């Protein structure tokens, strides 16, 4: 059951830039930005209002979020860790924000030193602010396809997280395999276990390529009748848990995949390109998109 | 569904370094070959013998297929263009001979000078001589997903030439996505209109990535029941009607997917890896496959 339609969810400029060696200046963000807004894509992660101190690279989160052009119809949606930064980013004039968790109490341990139960907590707190000041809220689930520290995890497990999720406010859940260490099979019984809890359309999911699994997970969940996707730029942003291997999916790629299919993405590929081939010599990296290797 | 087991067919040895920029030594040749056999597959397309005149670097065809060790149950089919080429294979020992034609006139005409339709009188003779013989023949039918000249290919055209080979003598015939421009949906028409006229068990499929395609295409072949699936080891082998982009799909990354699957590959991972990582350094290059990159 193919969706007619996928929404892309761009996040080159926030997972893909937040998991790079070499820092950008504000003004590159800004225009990548632009340029992806150029492009077509109705949905691109701008920032994240966390502390300078954890993760420098989104340190300029205000002033991105302000100087970026806001298209017609286009969505712009922050990161926002904990209440405070949720606090900065209403201020700093954001639309919509997103909390991340996780399917593993270790991976939580690790990433915010608390327990999975207490993070929603936190994230109760965020929703309610967010109900009040009128900001629509997406979730993020870390580790659906298997955990670096845990390894395997549950389908029940994740549609738990999921459902949590979703019964406090999120719109939509994207779910990440953040090792992209998952294969079709997996992909498939976590969805499918998800999919009895929420409802299909408030689905997303987020596969790295760091085996080479991407484009071959989305194809499954797409299957399944997910429609929105999510993938960074030239490939953007790699992992940590692995060596120098790649990152997330390349949206170049998947739209190529899309398009092939008849799928209405509502993306322009030349200009995506011209976006991808910027940000990449910005980075002073090589692009990891294969379409946009092919092509020139 | 998914069949239980797969049948890889190895041909970074043949496919993949004619389509390299470097050269390697016979020994090294020969020493990769090894390395592939004791990995656990079970066929190894192992030269060409064709003109060196013509492809050079296929030039040590005699001395390669001689030299390598023939591990028991293992198949080392080698490319046979015409018949001389096919009766120097038979004198130094081949058991296995590969024919190749494409679905596309103009391909064949700027390959050939001949039609699609005469490219099988040259086949006929070697298919005759083959049985004669007792040779087994492999047939592969090139732009079967799309044409570097004529762009989109019918889906029944590609039928009828795989009709052709089959009906002529080929055990096995295996379509090629010679420029990696397949998406699924192709990929299905292409696999629905040929499973009309030759069994399932007869096909194979050679998925290119030059566009990030070639799991995803070979993934939605195999729910289509295809069992056997061309790959190079470290996605060897680039794309000459393409630019410097990618060319085969990497085995390790096929492994990799069909292990998660739990379907049965015979391959040992491990030393797959070492094989790549031997050959790459040989040819002073980075592998392309991802669980290598990751692996370390």
């Amino acid at each position: 059951t193919l969706p007619k339609r996928v929404k892309i969810v761009e996040v080159g400029p926030m997972d893909g830039l937040q998991n790079e060696k070499n820092i950008v200046s504000t003004p590159v963000k800004i225009k990548l930005i632009d340029m992806l807004s150029e492009a077509g894509l109705s949905v691109i992660e701008t920032t994240s209002f966390v502390s300078p101190k954890w993760v420098p690279q989104m340190g300029d989160h205000t002033e991105v979020l302000k100087g970026i052009q806001k298209f017609p119809g286009i969505n712009y949606p922050v990161l926002t860790p904990n209440l405070k930064g949720f606090e900065a980013a209403v201020a700093a004039g954001a639309k919509e924000v997103v909390i991340f968790g996780a399917a593993s109490e270790l991976f939580t341990k690790k990433n915010i030193n608390c327990s999975i139960e207490e993070s929603f907590q936190r994230f109760d707190a965020i929703l309610k602010a967010a109900q009040s000041a009128n900001i629509s809220v997406r979730g993020y689930v870390s580790c659906a396809l298997g955990c670096p520290y845990e390894g395997k995890i549950s389908p029940a497990k994740v549609a738990e997280v999921t459902k949590k999720f979703y019964s406090m406010g999120c719109y939509e859940i994207s779910l990440g395999d953040t090792i992209g260490v998952g294969t079709p099979g997996i992909m498939k019984d976590m969805l499918s276990a998800v999919m009895q809890e929420v409802p299909l359309a408030a689905l997303a999911v987020h596969c790295h390529d760091t085996y080479g699994q991407a484009l071959a997970n989305t194809l499954m969940a797409l299957q399944m009748g997910v429609s929105v996707v999510d993938s960074s730029v030239a490939g953007l942003g790699g992992c940590p848990y692995a060596q120098g291997a790649s990152g997330n999916l390349a949206t170049e790629d998947l739209v190529y995949m899309l398009e092939g299919l008849g799928i209405h993405t509502g993306v322009n590929l030349q200009k995506l390109l011209e976006a991808g081939n910027f940000i990449c010599q910005a980075l002073n990296r090589k692009t990891s998109s294969k379409v946009a290797q092919a092509t020139c």
